[PDB]
């Protein structure tokens, strides 16, 4: 059976939460990728360096012993979050980035961010110092369609705050259309995005024909097949600044499958092989290694990792469920045989 | 305060399942409406007159005494099906419709002759108008239909009454407007209340996932513009769909909304909101008996408008019922 050895890879996207639920979802990261962006939305969110000393303290001691895993921890980004406070945690090493997630003006001021006008001071601070921005580029006024919310973020957010801020460096996160794949793809040294799994593997219609599929359900939306294509074509590409984030988002088995289904997939445990599958059926496995362990370093300003990890092409089947504490997980492509495999 | 009489309504489109769940689930129908299209999509289908005749035997046993509810039956359309035997069906008074769900039949071309007797004997062909390969995407698969399937069948079978089941697009919209009195169409109260930003934004609701699937907010309008426009090829057909809660919130729930309990309120708001009460009478209990060629009701009711609280569940002899709506707030009830 066919072997592929890469550097060992990272995660520039990636929620791990707390608690329990913590405990249970970092080995699935630590035992493959060095480093992971850790993003910042518990609740309450990561705001102050205080916090996320702490939480990276509580993500250390869940790493099983001999997993040299180092979380890259981020600052959520909010109206009342002042400049100096993001200021010093990028100088201390403690945020490695900041999140903007969509503006909504009836939000808490110590939640998230009204509009982007109004966090403008905090965003030119990290312009000033070179600290990367990682967004959630989705608009979320009631009128706008869910499949157009990211299309709407390019024209009314994004072009405008790159304009803004011409040495900004910004990762646009998880991108789903072909809007973002040509934007990012037309952009400058200072643009990169991540992808996941789950929006190069499926469309819509995985999710909806046959049957609704909650765990297919995450943000944004999974889009029609043309988006999908142009997806899959940018990281055949070879373009360098696209990178792995998975965007490992775990939510138990009850909150799922419910009359509300919350967003996100858990692909931490099947993700790796998943992005292997694609490169593979895309007939670009020369550009996997780049994508998964040396672009997104490039992009941070970080060393490329020095150790090796192989992938075999050896059918294995994935666990229907992960047990929690409470309830159980229920992985990406639970129940599937799966082409690609960490050896 | 506000009290609204009308001729007692009809549902042109209802699913009334089989069992323990049709022992459950007739009530909410009987209670209110005179009359209903009793899909045949059973478990086996319903394509036999025998059949159809012991099925409505059923729902008749379910009853409660003091309804007056007659079930319209329907044929399950199949590749292999017996134009005779529809036919007999038709005649012993058995079956009203036939109902062409998509592969289901296969293609339009292998059941020419039964369609083609339907046409002869005048009975009204109801259509679920999706096409179903497996590359189409999911919102494209109603207009898709209308351009491959419908227009190629009504040019060739000029005669064939034909009902656009509840149409989903300003595709559908566009086109049972623009058509002839040998075509009509069915809208449910999710397809004028909600489009796919209320199943997806702020999470996936499963309760709001039927087929056709909703829409963009666009199809939306259309379809409310179309049913307040007084158009009288329009009528009222909930597609009450249920489901177990468990079938619905599950890692693949199956689509329908259980709407039969607030369906009729829920229209009512629609027609106020569009400042259309005037043909809320019309749509519910005028046009199709126009249609299918039935006399209308000759009895009333009063629906008022004072707020009711839908029930969280309904009881079933294993797992609940979520219906429609379920904890929200109703603006207009049933007096
Ligand atoms: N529409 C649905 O979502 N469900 C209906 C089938 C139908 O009307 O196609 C059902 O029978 O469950
Ligand atoms: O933006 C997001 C948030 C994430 C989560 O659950 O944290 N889940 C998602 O599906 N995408
Ligand atoms: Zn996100
Ligand atoms: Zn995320
Ligand atoms: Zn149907
Ligand atoms: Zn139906």
């Amino acid at each position: 059976s066919q072997v592929l050895k890469i550097r060992r890879p990272d995660d520039w996207h990636l929620h791990l939460r707390d608690g329990d639920m913590l405990k249970t979802v970092v080995p699935y990261t630590s035992e493959i990728y060095g480093r992971a962006i850790v993003m910042p939305n518990l609740a309450p969110p990561v705001t102050t360096v205080e916090a996320a000393v702490a939480y990276r303290q509580r993500i250390l001691d869940a790493v099983p012993a001999g997993h040299d895993f180092t979380p890259l921890m981020t600052c959520y980004l909010t109206d009342s979050l002042d400049p100096n406070e993001l200021e010093r945690g990028f100088n201390e090493g403690v945020f490695t980035a900041a999140k903007l997630y969509p503006a909504n003006a009836v939000t808490n001021s110590s939640h998230g961010v009204t509009s982007v006008d109004a966090i403008m001071p905090v965003l030119e601070r990290m312009e000033k110092i070179g600290m990367p921005l990682l967004v959630h580029g989705e608009v979320t006024h009631a009128d706008i369609d869910i499949f157009d919310r990211e299309a709407r973020f390019i024209e009314s957010v994004m072009e405008p705050l790159r304009q803004r801020l011409t040495a900004l460096k910004v990762v646009f996160e998880h991108i789903t259309t072909k809007d973002a794949a040509d934007y990012v793809r037309d952009g400058n040294e200072r643009l990169a995005a991540t992808i996941t799994p789950q929006h190069l593997m499926f469309n819509r219609n995985h999710m909806l024909v046959g049957g609704v599929r909650p765990h297919l359900y995450c943000l944004p939306i999974l889009k029609r097949n043309i988006h999908q294509q142009a997806l899959r074509e940018l990281v055949a590409s070879g373009f360098n600044r696209v990178f792995l984030g998975t965007d490992s988002a775990p939510h138990a088995r009850h909150r799922k499958e419910s009359s509300c289904g919350c967003a996100g997939c858990f692909n931490a445990p099947t993700a790796l092989g998943s992005y292997a599958t694609v490169f593979e059926e895309m007939n670009a496995l020369q550009h996997f290694e780049a994508f998964c362990s040396v672009n997104g370093p490039q992009f941070y300003g970080l060393p490329v990792n020095d150790t090796f990890i192989e992938l075999v092409r050896e059918e294995q089947q994935v666990a229907e469920s992960i047990a929690l504490t409470d309830d159980t997980l229920v992985p990406f492509l639970a129940g599937e045989t799966v082409r690609w495999s960490v050896k």
